[PDB]
């Protein structure tokens, strides 16, 4: 949380967002599938374009997330918290940053922290929507160029 101040604006409202989107779900945390729900919707970061120049929908990538958590049955209003597994993508997209030379990262760090972190939801519908890590490494790569 001393992490958000290493984020920048935009990737700080993805996490907004997020939020957001599990209440629309009624679940009654924040899982590595919120957190991309969040960053298709604000979609207008650098990850945005990076999945466009992959030719991958964002309309593609809702339904595919929302086709796999449905609908919960927590509606909540209270502070909605981390699930680990988000938790850790949020660490892991700083740990992406740091690799690439940036510390204070935009939404693009978010996408590859999401993938990085491999096993949750997100990472699952990425992977098999062709946005591996490798490709998806080189695709920031190329739009941080440069």
């Amino acid at each position: 949380q001393a992490m958000f101040e290493r984020f920048t604006d935009r990737a700080r409202r993805v996490i907004v967002l997020a939020q957001e989107e599990a209440r629309m779900l009624n679940h009654n945390y924040i899982g590595t599938e919120h957190i991309l729900l969040g960053l298709i919707h604000e979609g207008e970061g650098v990850a945005a374009k990076a999945l466009e120049s992959m030719g991958i929908s964002l309309d593609a990538v809702r339904q595919e997330v929302e086709e796999i958590i449905g609908q919960g049955s927590q509606p909540t209003t209270g502070h909605i918290p981390f699930t680990p597994r988000a938790k850790k993508v949020l660490e892991l997209s700083l740990r992406e940053g740091l690799q690439m030379g940036h510390k204070y990262i935009g939404t693009e760090f978010l996408l590859l922290g999401l993938i990085r972190e491999g096993e949750g939801v997100a990472a699952q519908v990425l992977v098999k929507l062709g946005a591996d890590l490798p490709r998806v490494r080189q695709q920031v790569i190329q739009l941080l160029s440069g």
